[PDB]
């Protein structure tokens, strides 16, 4: 009758991932990477992206790296959430649109999976990508 819920997960990006298919980190020249979300003022402009791999077991019984995943957070959202923009960090990279103001984003703040579909992250026309990244 009554089904088990959890905590709801409240941390997830509100964009798709870039994927990296490559052998090169992620990177963006300064004043590039940030996505498009037309729902966002031009101060809201500043965040990081954060590297995730997923483990998958092969046949053999082994664990194998699957291709590396970065998800988009605004400034002072999500699991660095804490810390200033331009914190170095390894799997941390930090984007920012000129103008941004460097203030956390909470009032955008992170995503629930269960109440909203990700954004298809989408850049700029002109965008630079490392090698081994698409969009």
């Amino acid at each position: 009758q009554r089904r088990p819920q959890g905590l709801p997960n409240n941390t997830a990006s509100w964009f798709t991932a870039l994927t990296q298919h490559g052998k090169e980190d992620l990177k963006f020249p300064r004043g590039q990477g940030v996505p498009i979300n037309t729902n966002s003022s031009p101060d809201d402009q500043i965040g990081y992206y954060r590297r995730a791999t997923r483990r998958i077991r092969g046949g053999d019984g082994k664990m194998k790296d699957l291709s590396p995943r970065w998800y988009f957070y605004y400034l002072g959202t999500g699991p660095e959430a804490g810390l200033p923009y331009g914190a170095n960090k390894d799997g941390i990279i930090w984007v920012a649109t000129e103008g941004a103001l460097n203030t956390p984003k909470d009032h955008i703040g992170t995503r629930n999976p269960a109440n909203n579909a990700a954004i298809v992250l989408q850049l700029p026309q002109g965008t630079t990508l490392p090698k081994g990244f698409y969009a």
